[PDB]
């Protein structure tokens, strides 16, 4: 691997494409984490052999998972957690096993906080339309690189929504790099 992609979903424009049953994200207002993908040559590295998902490892961390790592989708954290460690985690165990990874995740998200870097500027989340690059530059100077941003389009409606936003950090898992991947077009509804 060479980097990672530090992966953020914003629960309730996630849950808004689930047009259909509940979404226990509809009612969260902060971003919570998807995912610590380990990542090489610009593709995310998955299936990667490696020890199986064990709970007990990560016991320590139960109450910061529980509250910045959920399953906005449905309502068993754990099986997210799991999910996300053998798909994705066992590609970094050379370096991370799997009580560091997940503590990697819970630090990144505590030293990156998303609406907090755009709440004073006026980009805070309010159903209306930002800039991609308004919202990447104001990310880049709270943190010191460009962030890969991800949107997804409305199949009714075709407007865009902001869904995830990345931070690209070296193998390292602690200095942040530039991203250069984004799904947004130069406008969505956030
Ligand atoms: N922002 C943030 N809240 C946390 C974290 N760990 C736990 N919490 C929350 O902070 C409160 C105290 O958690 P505790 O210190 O008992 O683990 C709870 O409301 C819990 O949801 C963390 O790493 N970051
Ligand atoms: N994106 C996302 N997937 C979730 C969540 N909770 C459970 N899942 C499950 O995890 C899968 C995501 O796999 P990934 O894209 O991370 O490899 C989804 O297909 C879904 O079944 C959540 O909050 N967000």
């Amino acid at each position: 691997m060479d980097s990672f992609w530090f992966v953020q979903q914003w629960p309730p424009a996630v849950c808004s494409f689930q047009k259909s049953g509940s979404c226990p994200g509809s009612g969260l207002r902060t971003f919570t984490i998807h995912g610590l993908w380990p990542q090489q040559s610009g593709t995310s590295l998955t299936n990667c052999p490696g020890s199986p998902f064990d709970i007990t490892k990560i016991s320590h961390l139960q109450s910061q998972l529980n509250t910045l790592w959920p399953s906005v989708l449905r309502a068993n954290n754990q099986q997210f957690w799991s999910h996300e460690w053998t798909k994705h985690g066992t590609c970094s165990e050379s370096t991370f096993n799997q009580a560091a990874y997940f503590k990697l995740a819970v630090d990144m998200r505590n030293n990156y906080d998303i609406i907090g870097a755009l709440r004073p500027h006026a980009a805070g989340p309010n159903g209306r339309t930002k800039s991609r690059q308004a919202i990447k530059g104001f990310l880049k100077a709270k943190f010191g690189k460009f962030p890969g941003l991800r949107c997804r389009t409305d199949p009714q409606t075709k407007v865009s929504y902001l869904v995830e936003v990345v931070a690209c950090f070296a193998q390292d898992g602690s200095t942040l790099i530039d991203c250069t991947r984004d799904t947004c077009g130069a406008n969505f509804i956030f």
